[PDB]
């Protein structure tokens, strides 16, 4: 008979009474659109801008029953993406896009498909950098949920509803990881209705749980943190008369201390609040400088000076000598007891 | 009867003379264009650049007695943003924009609806970047205010007036908060009526209160300085023949101040004029450099040589260690109580 | 007689029934495209982002037995590409675009030209930023394959399928040359059809394997290291009464060995798996802290303090001298036989 | 009458003999373009890129007679900005544009009003970033001369004439201030008339004078140098045994130095020639550098060694140093009048 | 008579049989066009990315038969750029774009003039970011040649063919200078002919040739690396017995020539090959680590220990001392002339 195209000039023209400027169902009950995706891309996800970047297949599926036929036989019409711009579509958008565009390359990449009965199916590839707010309470230690929310800007609450679908509403690609985080398997799902004065909209969105990956910031921050902590306590196996030896020693660990505590948050927002990693980088930094107050006591008590009252203050800056070489691997070592164990209760 | 768009089209077409050219009320009164904002987004607060990002719905509401109606029931129609080239609206601007952009996304994110009498609500999404200029005479201290201004290029007064309407011109999201700031309730509304040889314009503006957050910069550049002027104290307790370890100790704590000094404005705009984070880290450099010119005092004191005269001197420079272990934390004291109270009255 | 594009008007118009928006043999068997690209430039391999930027020439062919023509003399037409929204084009994409765009600097690049039996050429110029997985469990000494995969958005395997040609499916430049990496000459050609829950689409993909230079990170990782263990050597022929000479050498090259070990993934991205310059960088730092460990014993063995047991501990502490003279040199020099074989294997 | 749109399509359409694609008074005299403009925003004076972004109002004014109108009863008629495609507007270009745009938030920032004569206003948002060439030959002690020229692309000397007008051809926004420079009142207004093969083209243009702060480049640069060259002169207070104590100094204050040095160009484009902050930097390295070789005079000349020939040595050993704790601040001192004065005069 | 834009009306049109997309001479010999260019800005030359921005008048000249006019008096038509989508254009392209835009602003900035005979100029301004591979085997001392190449997309070499001109084919603005080069005037002119699968294609390219600057390396990168070369040679003035000194001066020299050398690459590409300013940094590296290993045998001769053989490795020590004040400024001074001399042939 007449070939598709052709078809839907029977269908999308002027003649049998359709406008693409008119929501179906006008006058009746609301638009009833439901919605999945596909996540082709994640990642990049930055922290002093608290954004991510997505790459998305947004399927959405509708009923017009003016786009009914019965006389072409078959089920479904792959309709060229050109003439998209003469049927009616929801106007989706996302709460939080901070930027985003479509694909264009070869061909705009669209989906049209219409069933018999007037279901429509119309997925598009959408690139999005979704801003979300980051909790960075115990920042190595944290799980993140940045989420998605797809709003409708013009039509309320009684001309149109987004749903999402009850098979599979969010489906991940096979090899998508991330070199940061993990993205866990439950995803939930739930409504986020907004209010203005304009009227009440619909909103339905998505969030994602992202537990991190503790092998990157244990090389870089937390050993090296750890190896200036004992570099101080060798300070104590040095002859106590080696005055610039031992204080040269806990000058040099207790100002690298410094730089290794504000290279932990060069790629951090500027927040006020106190983080796990910053009661790390003070308490190491406690250490290192109260192994240098140790010697200011040593190098105080031996200059005390009958040389039977100069055997006394010898032996008592020895023996707070011998007391710290126990000592303080042993506060540190309890430490890191009540440190690790508070944070992976969390 | 007919719908709403074929109903439009007796209503925005080419019959009963309306032109999509031509203002309401024309060789009349003026314009009257009321507006208000609901801020999404709002951060990505730049200084080197003295700028801000917001995400904002600008809403403005006029009336139009040409796009009256009485033969169609309702009280509102929502039309297709398709057809808001077939209507007049005003050409408001921003007169800081340095770029700016629309959000296209599956749909122009665009509002039109029209009351019977013929008011029009228009509503459209934005992102901007607006260009605000920072005051920093007390850096981690200061509130800023951050404007943005709603003008019109090619209207003059006589033919469209901006105003903001008297109930809730500015709205705020919900979970709006920000990583260095927190954003004051009281927001200012006023006019911002600009004059050129062209003619005189109309102009609304909103002003936004920022006030900062102290707990960054305390752990980052306040306590770090703090400590290394403690560190400088330790000196005093070290034995005077210890020659490489008081000079030493003294070259150390003054060579990083000149570091972390420089690393407190790298973040900054150059500006000429002193803040408050360089008169701390100026006099902190002060406390570090005169505790090495103590030591060249006592160095040179006790080189002073009868052994009688040679007990005198070395007496003296003990006078002058004991002095310092008290004076010098006694007048750092006193300086942070000159500090901080300044600049808690402000 | 007609110029071909007043040929083209009785081919591509309406007359004859050509609808460019069927496919070829609709209702029939699938549309059989074959592809090979022309890659102009290659490069900007970024590791942080895990993408290449890359420009191709992309060469599709396909046959359309609407087109086919026996008037006009000649085998082929050069068609203008402005007359390219008039044919029929399969909607090619690619699954890791990550942004591109087209070229159309004084004409859009684009070439089209037509046989006589209706076999179509058509070749664009693309530049894309495609994403590629980098697997980093050895760095400086790894192998990445990055690819390359097309698609199809809209019609499915019943309707088209994509291939690679079986002479020469992907060309090189001739004078493309990469600063960082070498570009092998066999190169896989593979099928990645997808499926979703839309349907079953076609895909095919294309391998590249990429070679590192080793003479960048030797230069400014490998070498560099290699200086500072040796420069913890030396400490052994210093005399130990020389305390501190011997541990303030043992402070400097340790605490540079953090400096050269936090530089060498200062371009990386923020993986928690341990790689080759990581276990380098961590036995280098082993090497430079068990220096400075050696002397703790040297300077603690030495003040044990009759003189016949006191000629004991000086000849024994010199005893653990002479031993690592020899041993430090011999342990780190069948440590470099053990790591470079390893790394020669794989 | 008729509305003045609709009295635009008499004025405008292909009736009384309107093209926009010729200029005014054809086969006659050339155009008389005047021109003025105005600066919203001015700033961001980059000098690694050697470019300034600005933000400007272009006005232009010249003459149609073809648009004269005598039954209309008003004196100027606004009309819309869409209208401006049927109109004949001059070919006006940046000949330093290095990337422009215009601003299309809301409406196309653009303005059109004609005269009762003939004569039409043309203003129009322009964001520009626009190269001019740094002379650093005295950089903090710099005035910067950065331009703006506008040219004719297409028309000729003979076809078409830009000029300035003769009453404030250059107009500057109220609170426009500079973070790093400051504005000058007198503006140059000259001719930059270009020849090419082509013919001779029209040229205008503008001569922006800035002046620098000196006050940021004192905090950072100026005065951390000078306290380093103060920090050498504290080794000659010190005893001259104190042989790891006055190598020591000279070895720090020297090597920061080096580092400040080179913090001083880190923003700045890679010039051959030597500027004013060079031999700043390197005279006062020359100080800190002539410091330590001062101690190795001193070192050696107090090892020569009868005990009564020993005596000289040391008096010699100091008297070369009393000398310098008053010659090495007098010649920095006749230093800074020398610097100081001679840029204070240019 | 008629004007000229209604003159080509009859020249344009579809009467007397012109078409805009077939090729003057079709069916016939190839298209000769001629180009010459105008550089307006050069450089922005990163090293990183390997490419360089210019911004050029591509000026192409042909003959169109068909737009050959004898009614009209005059010899040239100046045609407004609205009207160049209905005249036949090459479609010229750069080989290595690298990305590319137009320049719109107040008009799209273009130029049309057709003689008497069919003679037709184009001229059009382009911005090009052009890719150049950097050859930096002697990179303070290289001369680069950084070329662009013009090519056809569409048209083979038996349709259109490129040509330079033979009266000036590059010209250069005269205020165009580099920061970082200079550009030479002889310009090379070759032929650059492209064969593919497709078809051989016309290519013309031109050879920019440009030397560096000497001295701004010299001021950051080889005179402070050759003053802690001279810095180590103050090590040999000092006493032997200073061995915290002589160590702790051999310590801070070689790892500052650590960070001078790993700094001397921070802008560059990750070339693995060896570069002229990496064997100064490597050799000025050996001379200062060479030092510290002279005082390493110092220290060990002077501690073996009769009091007549203890004078002999005293005297020993010193006469390895006396050698090397004279014998390392020696070798470093005919190091120089081999080094300097080298790369003053090339
Ligand atoms: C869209 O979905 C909702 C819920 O399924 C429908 O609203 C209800 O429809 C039933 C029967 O159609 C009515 O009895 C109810 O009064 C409706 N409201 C509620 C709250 O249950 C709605 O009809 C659907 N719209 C379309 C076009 O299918
Ligand atoms: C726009 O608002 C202004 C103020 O409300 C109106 O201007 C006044 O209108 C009243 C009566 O309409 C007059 O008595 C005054 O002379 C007007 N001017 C002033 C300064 O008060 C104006 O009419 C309104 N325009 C429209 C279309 O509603
Ligand atoms: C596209 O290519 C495939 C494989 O060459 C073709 O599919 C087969 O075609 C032959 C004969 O045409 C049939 O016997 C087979 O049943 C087909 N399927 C398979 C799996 O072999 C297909 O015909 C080609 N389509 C076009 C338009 O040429
Ligand atoms: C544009 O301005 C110039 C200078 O004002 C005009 O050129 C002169 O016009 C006068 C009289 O109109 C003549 O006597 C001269 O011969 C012209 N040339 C010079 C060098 O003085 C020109 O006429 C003006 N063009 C228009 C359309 O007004
Ligand atoms: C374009 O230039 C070439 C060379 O000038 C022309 O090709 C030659 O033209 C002459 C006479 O026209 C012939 O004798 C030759 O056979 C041609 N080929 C060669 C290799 O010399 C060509 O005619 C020119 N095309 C146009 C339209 O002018
Ligand atoms: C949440 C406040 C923690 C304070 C820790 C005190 C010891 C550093
Ligand atoms: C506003 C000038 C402050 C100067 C402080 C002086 C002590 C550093
Ligand atoms: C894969 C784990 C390697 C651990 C090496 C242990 C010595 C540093
Ligand atoms: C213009 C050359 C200045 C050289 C100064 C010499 C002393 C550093
Ligand atoms: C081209 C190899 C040069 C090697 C120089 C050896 C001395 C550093």
């Amino acid at each position: 008979p007449m070939p598709p195209s052709e078809f839907l000039d029977k269908l999308m023209g002027k003649v049998s009474g359709y406008d693409a400027r008119i929501r179906p169902n006008f006058k009746g009950p609301p638009v009833n659109v439901t919605c999945n995706i596909f996540i082709n891309s994640f990642g990049s996800i930055a922290e002093t801008t608290m954004d991510y970047r997505v790459n998305i297949f947004l399927r959405q599926q509708w009923n017009d029953p003016r786009l009914a036929y019965s006389e072409y036989p078959d089920d479904s019409l792959d309709l060229d993406p050109s003439m998209l711009d003469s049927i009616w579509k929801p106007d989706l958008f996302f709460a939080n896009e901070k930027g985003a565009n479509f694909h264009e390359v070869t061909t705009d990449n669209k989906l049209l498909r219409i069933s018999k009965n007037g279901n429509v199916l119309y997925s598009i590839r959408i690139t999005l950098v979704l801003a979300c707010p980051m909790d960075l309470k115990n920042f190595p230690m944290d799980v993140q949920t940045c989420i998605m929310q797809l709003e409708s800007f013009g039509y309320t609450m009684n001309d149109l509803i987004f749903e999402w679908d009850e098979k599979g509403a969010v489906q991940v690609a096979d090899g998508l990881t991330l070199p940061q985080f993990i993205l866990k398997e439950e995803k939930d799902l739930r409504y986020c209705t907004k209010h203005y004065n304009t009227g009440k909209f619909t909103c339905i969105e998505a969030r994602f749980h992202l537990e991190r990956q503790m092998g990157y910031y244990l090389i870089q921050m937390y050993i090296p943190s750890l190896l200036i902590v004992i570099l101080s306590w060798v300070s104590f196996w040095i002859n106590m008369d080696a005055a610039p030896a031992r204080v040269g020693l806990g000058i040099t660990t207790v100002l690298t201390m410094t730089t290794q505590s504000s290279g932990s948050r060069a790629s951090l927002p500027k927040v006020s609040y106190v983080k796990a990693i910053d009661i790390w980088m003070a308490v190491c930094l406690l250490f290192v400088f109260s192994a240098l107050l140790e010697y200011a006591a040593v190098n105080f008590i031996a200059r005390q000076h009958v040389e039977e009252m100069r055997k006394l203050f010898i032996s008592r800056a020895k023996r707070i000598d011998t007391v710290s070489r126990v000592a303080f691997p042993l506060v540190f070592l309890i430490f890191n007891i009540f440190y690790w164990i508070t944070y992976k209760i969390i």
